This record gives structure tokens, C-alpha cells and sequence, in this order.
């Protein structure tokens, strides 16, 4: 039984501050989330911040709202061996950069780190689904993570550590061919930074077919839209046609902007949800059910969330300042159906059938479905 | 925690009356059925009636019992305008038309519509599963309808419209370009009529590789069946390897034939659920557990539905008015063993096992797998 | 909600005699498995020895522990009939043997029997699914027994027979073509032998491309081990790669070695959970959650199972006695990541990073990646 009753435009409920940065974490037990299985959470880095290494039970993708950096992204069984620059030596992973407008991918059980490499401050938006195939446990967001001792507030519910300090000295001392002296610095027993430390002194990084797919696509300005009107703004889609990588975790998104008084036309999406996250401005959104009544009639946000449930017919419209965002989708390809306009439903239905539906004429049954010239997004026609 | 140890022979449970025809829902809560995630819905439309296009959160199968007519079914993305006869103009779907016998298919999120062009009584059984992979909200049925004001009865549990109705009378103006007159029209705030409506006048219209595939498969009178016995009745299948899409919805159907006293030998569908449909007839029915205890014995009278849990046991015996009906699976392919016959469980077994499996002698093993020379239907052999 | 804060190194949980062996299972109630949907069986059959034939509405993977025998499993729409020896006769399916180190498998749905034609106590240790994708019912094991008359407690919660049991003397007597003293045997009302039953006399019998599949694969002694440490000990892989049926049930297995004081080195499992079985000896295992926190730290003992939830990091040992297992997957290939060793989280990671990460010297961070020359089995280095 899900309660899709009372849609909300959520803003983050709980937050952790740390050495180089903060992390803010959505309300799990909204009743939206818990029905589509997501977690939201916005980490903002500082400059020379370090987002430490750590893993979860669920696949990831993370939004580049502001900066850029640098990710070191693992993944089983793909030999990513490098050597660095002048070879004494070190061999490591692929050093992977990123910038704004950048939809990144973090499959479930794959650890991974990022660095803001900038001077302005890195946000991310991060979106996990638990209810995603790939997560064997249960509903609820687990993040292991490989040093520090972060306050575990990705989910919540405790002395939590890291991955190492739940494990006896002895073991880890044989495991790794360590003195215990370094146990005690991999516990991290004292750290109290949390999950985003400063990088100290210097940092020089900055350089089975599975292994060889792309883990990102950029979704920003500085790209073309696979939707565009002129007078009206643009949706960037990254699904599997896309994104390869992106049938494997089974999730997609959508990066839309609108211009002053541009509206989205009426429409639902038939095979996922959507967790829409405001990047800029704000503009009054309508949800409606199956029951013909209304779910949600307010504004959106920059930093707010709606999750649109699949299905549920969704109507759009940006205030003065215009309004733009990132939309996630559970699904690798989510396919939206339009209500109004050039390929319409109404379109494809026949004068006829609109005329006894409508109990109007066939006359206006053709004002009814011919009258939208335009697509997914308006220009101002108000 | 499935509640299966006391099935039974449900009949509808709720009513609709619409201006032309009426709408049978059976009882989503009743264990079977809870379990297996599965809906019944009847459909009755008169002479010139139309069933009023939406959409479900779920997939559907839908037999026409009696009747024929048009369907309008659209599927996203897939190109399908047509340009009706003497072309002033109009641009629309496929008219898709469709007999008895018929087992026609509606993605979920797809929506349709019906209509009788025939002087009988059009009736369709219509089968939906929530706890199917292509539904991400919850185990209860969704209509979103598209005109008119219909009381959600395919659910029910409130002054319920379309998907219109939800949204402002200003942004509803925008979308489609029309006057306050025709959002009064759209959102059908006084059509008193539901679901099925009387079609006014004249009704004319009578005429990605995803958008090439059947949308229907005729498992009647008028084709061959896979499985036939002259002196018993027949079995028709229609699995995804005779209709393709099936392997999309994940369900698939059997249309069964019973001549008077004519059985169908035990067996048990080990990939899938069978949610049995009577037409016709009736017949003396006995379901057994794992446990070796009788889930259900007593008898299924046309109009009635008796849904056969996974690996369940069964057996069925035609009155001497025979028997009929449509069994829906919840599989794109079910796959029945059988216990006796040509290619039995029992055939499959060594005279050795069978004689220390009941504690008989190597002969009346004999007796015992291959005393039974016919196949899945049993000819009077009482 | 699952509850994994405690793990436990399980017993079996209840016993059943038969009489040519006995039954015994775990607590399918246990927080680890009730999270995982699995379940654990023993069998120990003596020699002459029949294990009744059964179908299950979950996927099983069986590990014969102790002994040799001959099996025969149906599978659905198989053409298998074979003509015996001499030929009066018969017509039966294929009659497969199998050896200690056998991982057999047994699809959802399918009969299966097994016999001990060895002398030495023929032992086997079933893993079963419930929440694998082949099961539509619920979280619950079921076994439908054909012959015989067996307490079910495979699940427990009763005069529990065998399929026929439940249906009518009349019905039983026409499908099969028999009197009705054969309906008594077959009912098995009388049989109080349960579900391993003494092989009376003589037992002769010692002789669409999913029909040509393996249904089996020995990872024991006799084989080569993906994965070898002379000096500590190995682990032998059965996946999809290794047996192509196994992407079918969606179930794999890992067979591993400890010799004394040998350890396996930290890691967790990406994408399933690890249900083990030790089979000989015994460790001292560790695992840790998410929080850092200990869930489990004790001695895992031959004949008890740990199960090793999925992104739990793991450690063990084995007693100067060593330590044999067959760990269950619950997917058809299960990935490893390891913490520390020749191809590590560590050695991914760039020496910048783990500096910052444990607030240790580049150098320090040097003798972390690189202190670790060996892989996932580690020979004695404590
Ligand atoms: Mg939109
Ligand atoms: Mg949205
Ligand atoms: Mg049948
Ligand atoms: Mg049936
Ligand atoms: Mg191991
Ligand atoms: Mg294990």
C-alpha cells in the first residue's frame, strides 16, 4: 500500500558536517521515497575536499550541480592498473575528471571517491534506489565505507566506523602485513573529520567488456538536447541508448530547463518514477492520480525534491526566474507519453471517439487536438 | 505469508453501471488472488457502446467471450498516424478490429479503448496482474481514464474523475490552446454516464520494431489447437513464442475445451500462477497442496474464476454440459507437467523407483504408467 | 526491515527419520536467512538408501558431502526416455550418477529422486531460494512429494501425504486407467516410511537445448581450483561460466580448503549473499556491517552454516585443524572484491589518497598496498 495521496516538495531532513564539507540527506520514510525506493542526498565539497572511498548496496547516480574533480571509480574484475608520472613509483586506477552537467554512475558494491579539484564549491546530487534489482538486503541505504569514522546519517537508523574497526587487530595486522600501529590509523579510531577531509600538503593526481564502458554522460549546457524549443527550454536524456553502462544499474535521468513562464506540457511517464531535484529558479507544479483528483498543487524549489510516481499525469510551469532541473528515473529508459501537442494522445485518437468522449463536436474535437502545435516543452503561450 | 489452503470459485463481487453496458469487478482481496497479484474484470458493452480510452499501472489481457469490435491501442514512441477516407481531414491510430476467441494484449501504461460494432452484447474478460515487473508502485490496480467521470470500482477503495479534472482550468488552457468551455468539457465535471457510453449519431471509422508486432492472437473455435483430443476438447496456447509481445507483459493464456464428462488429467504448471475463467459449462475441479491436503473441491459454473496456485495439483471433470474457459497465466510461457500419460511424470519414472515408491509390484507399476494412453485431455474414459 | 546486527553459526533445527535415513533442516525463521530467502537441508541417506521424488516451488543447488549415487531429474518438455538393458521392459529417463564434490542442480518445478548405491552413508546438503525470481508464491519452501506419506517439515508450519492424497478415489482411478486398491497404494495411506525409504530386493538400474545443459558440476578434490595457494588452501567456483544452468535458477557456489592456520583474506561479495556451509574442521570468522560494528566474531564448526549477508566485509581462519565449506551464492555468479592483496581495493587506490584517508605517510601507505604480496587465500602468515 502506497501512499501517493499528498505528494510534497521535500527538502533535505538531516545534515553532517565534516572537515571538508557537508552532506545533507532526504527523509527515506517520506511516503513518496519509501513507495519507489529512493534516497536523496547533496554532499558539497570544498575546495582541496576529499570525499573518502566507500560502497553501497545500491547503484548510484550522482548529478554535478556546481565545480569540478576528479573520481577514482573501481568496479570488480576490471584491471584498471596505471602508472603514475615519473615511473620511485605507484600504480593505481584510472583518475577520472568531471564537471558540471555531469551524471555520473556508481554501480551497487562499487567503492568510490571524489576530490574537488576547484576553487568554487562541488555540489552533488546524489540518487540511490534500494528497490533496485542489484540490492539483495532490504529498502534501506547502506554505505561502507574504507577509512575515516563518518556519523552513518545516509540513513541513519552508535559509534559508527569505517569497515576496519569492527575487525580484531590481529586479523587485519596478518591480512594486510602491518604493525599495529597502523591498525590503529585504518580503524581510524580517533579521525574525526567524518566523510569529506581536507587533502593536505600537495596533490599531484591529476592526469569483462563491461570494464570499457563510459561511467558518465554530460547532460549540461555544453551539450545538444535530444529536446529543444527555442523560446520554450530543453530536456537532456541519459538512458541505455546513451549510456551503455546504463541497462546494467537500471536507471536514467533527464536534465530540463525552462525559460520565464515556459511550461511542460501535461504528461505521465509509463514505466518509472521520476525524483525530480529544482537546480535553479522555481515554478508551480501539478500532480494529478488515477482518481482524477489532485496529489500536489504548489511550487518546487532549487534544492527541493518531487517525486513524481509512474503514471501519475504531471503538468509544469516555471515562474518569472524560469526553472531548471535534474530528473532520476528507475528505469534505464523511461518513456513519457504527452497529452497535448504534436504527438499527442489525444492526437492519435480519432475525431469520432475525442466527440463522444468529450461530448463536444467534432469541430471542437479538432480545436481540441489540433490546437497544440508545439511538444514536450511550451514556449509561453499562457 | 500466501493464504492458500482454502481456494474458491469467485464470482464478481462489485457492479457499474454505465450508459452503455456495465463493469463486473471480482475481489482483488481475496487470498488467491492477493497472492498471485492478480484482477478479474468483466466488461459488458451493448450494441454502440464505447469503453471510454485509459490507461493501468499494470499489464492486461482482455478475451472477448462474445461480440466483436475496435480498439484503439497507441503504445509510446510508435509512429502510427493514418489518414482516414475522403482524405477535409483527420489524422489518427490504427483501427485495430477483433472477434470471439480473441486474447487481445495492453502493455501496461498504454491506453485503449473499446467499442461494439455488433447488434450482441460485446463481453470482455479482463485480466490484469499488479505484481507484474512492469508496475512499480504497489499490488493495487490503477485506472487512469482520459474523458469522462467513472467510479473507481477496478479498485474502488470519493468524487473520482479523469486525469483531467485534477489540474487548473488556466493550465489546462495553455497545454491544449482552448477555451474555459472546453476544459469544462475535458474535465467531464457533469458527464453521469462512467465508463461505457452510448456512441452518438453515425461511427464512421470502420476501416521501435516494438510497433510492428501483433497485438492479439485468436485462441477460438476458428484456429488449430496445440493440444487435441477428438473425444475429450482441446487446449489452445498463446505464449510469446506464437505472440512475441507476450515476452514483454510476462503473461500468456490457454483456451480450454471440454466435451460432456471429457477430464483433464492431474498435472500442476510448474513457472507460473493459472487464473482459470469458466465460459461456458461447468466441471467438478480438485486442487491439491504440498501437503497433500485438498485446497479445493466442488464445482466452477460459467462466469466464474478459480485461480490454480504455481505447482499446485489439479484435476478436472466436465459436467454433461461440458465445460469451457480461458486461463490466464502469469508467465509469458507456463509450462504443465503432467502426472499420467503419453509423457508423464509417472512415464519418466524407472519400474524399480515407481515399485518402492508405492509399494507395488514391478507389474502393477506397470499398469501404473502406462495403464494411461491419452495425452493432457482424458476422452470419457471414467 | 532485515535484522543483521547478529548473526549466527547455525544448527539444524529439527530432525526426521526415515526409514533409510534421515531429514534434518535449519531455521528458515533465522533473521540472516529470512532476510536472504534461503534454506538449509541434510540428508543422510544410508546405503540402499531412496529419497522419494519431489518438486519444489524454489530452486535448489545440492552439495553431496559424503558417499555416491545415481539421480533422476525430469525437467519439463525433456524428451529423455531411454530403453533398459535386456530390451519385456521399460522406458525411463536418463539415470544420473554423481560422486562426492557434486554441486547438482534441481530447477524450481522439477521432480528429482537420489539413491545411495554405495556403502558409506550418502550425504547431502540442499540449498534452496525462496526469493529467487522462479518462485511466484511466497518467502516459504515447498516440496510436492509423489509417493509416500513424509511429516513435512522442510518448513514444518497435520496428517501431510503426498500429492495424490488429496484427491478422489474416482478421479485417480480414471487418469490413470487402474482399480482402486492401486488409488490406495499410490495415496500411500499406509506408508509410514516418510521420504527415505529402504530400495527392496534388487536395484538394476546402474547404467529445448536448456534439454542438453549440465545439470551438474563437481568442484571437490578431483578438479582444478580457479583459485590456488599452495600453501594455504583453495576455493572452486561453479557459476554460469563454469555450468550454463546456472543462469537459469540464478544460483551459484563457491567449494573451499583451509589448511591449518590458513586465512582467508578480508572482502565482501558485490552482488549476493553467501550462505556457508563448513563440510569439515573449523574457523574463526569475522563480519562487519556498514556502521564498522562487529555482527559476527566466533567459530564457525563442520556441520553449521554462517550466512554471509551481500557488501559485508568478511575475514577467517582456520583452527590448526582447518577448515573446509561450500558457501551458496544467491546469484548465478558471484563477485568478490578484496580489501588487501596483489589485486586490491588498496592497490587501486592512488598513495595520495590512502594518505589522506589514515592520516599516514606516503610511505606507511606504501607498505599498506604493497605489504600484501598473496590473494584471496592467504598461506600462513599470521
Ligand atoms: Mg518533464
Ligand atoms: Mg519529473
Ligand atoms: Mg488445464
Ligand atoms: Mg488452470
Ligand atoms: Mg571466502
Ligand atoms: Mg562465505
Amino acid at each position: 500500500a502506497c501512499r501517493l495521496e499528498n505528494l510534497r516538495a521535500q527538502d533535505p531532513v538531516r545534515r553532517a558536517e565534516a572537515e571538508a564539507g557537508f552532506t545533507e540527506v532526504w527523509d527515506q520514510d517520506n511516503d513518496e521515497f519509501q513507495c519507489a525506493g529512493v534516497n536523496m542526498i547533496r554532499h558539497t565539497i570544498r575546495p582541496k575536499g576529499l570525499l573518502l572511498p566507500g560502497f553501497s548496496n545500491a547503484p548510484k547516480l550522482i548529478f554535478v550541480a556546481q565545480g569540478f574533480g576528479i573520481r577514482g571509480i573501481a568496479i570488480p574484475g576490471c584491471a584498471e592498473t596505471y602508472q603514475t608520472d615519473l615511473r620511485f613509483k605507484d600504480q593505481h586506477q584510472k583518475i577520472r575528471p568531471f564537471r558540471e552537467g555531469d551524471l555520473l554512475v556508481v554501480p551497487a558494491g562499487v567503492s568510490h571517491w571524489m576530490y574537488n579539484r576547484g576553487q568554487s564549491d562541488l555540489v552533488l546530487i546524489v540518487f540511490a534506489d534500494t528497490r533496485n534489482v542489484a540490492n539483495q538486503i532490504d529498502p534501506y541505504l547502506r554505505k561502507f565505507y574504507l577509512a575515516g569514522r563518518p556519523e552513518q546519517v545516509e540513513r541513519g537508523v552508535e559509534k559508527s566506523g569505517n569497515i576496519f574497526s569492527g575487525f580484531a587487530d590481529e586479523f587485519l595486522e596478518e591480512a594486510f602485513q602491518i604493525d599495529g600501529g597502523l591498525v590503529r590509523k585504518l580503524k581510524g579510531e580517533d579521525d574525526e573529520r567524518d566523510r569529506i577531509v581536507q587533502v593536505d600538503e600537495d596533490f599531484e593526481v591529476l592526469l569483462e567488456t563491461i570494464c570499457t564502458l563510459r561511467l558518465k554522460q554530460n547532460i549540461g549546457r555544453s551539450e545538444r538536447a535530444d529536446v529543444f524549443n527555442p523560446r520554450g527550454g530543453r530536456i537532456s536524456t541519459a538512458n541505455y541508448h546513451t549510456l551503455p553502462i546504463l541497462r546494467q544499474v537500471r536507471l536514467s535521468a533527464e536534465r530540463g530547463v525552462l525559460y520565464s513562464n515556459a511550461m511542460v506540457a501535461p504528461h505521465y511517464t509509463v514505466n518509472s518514477h521520476s525524483v525530480m531535484y529544482a537546480t535553479r529558479g522555481n515554478a508551480r507544479v501539478q500532480v494529478v492520480d488515477n482518481f482524477g483528483q489532485s496529489v500536489f498543487d504548489g511550487e518546487v524549489r532549487e534544492g527541493q525534491v518531487l517525486m513524481i510516481p509512474q503514471n501519475f499525469v504531471v503538468i509544469k510551469r516555471a515562474s518569472d526566474r524560469g526553472f531548471e532541473w535534474i530528473a532520476f528515473k528507475t528505469n534505464d529508459n523511461a518513456i513519457t507519453n504527452l497529452l497535448a501537442g504534436r504527438v499527442s494522445q489525444m492526437r492519435m485518437l480519432p475525431l469520432g471517439v475525442l466527440s463522444n468522449m468529450y461530448r463536444i463536436s467534432r469541430e471542437e474535437a479538432q480545436r481540441l487536438k489540433y490546437g497544440q502545435q508545439e511538444m514536450r516543452v511550451l514556449s509561453p503561450g499562457r
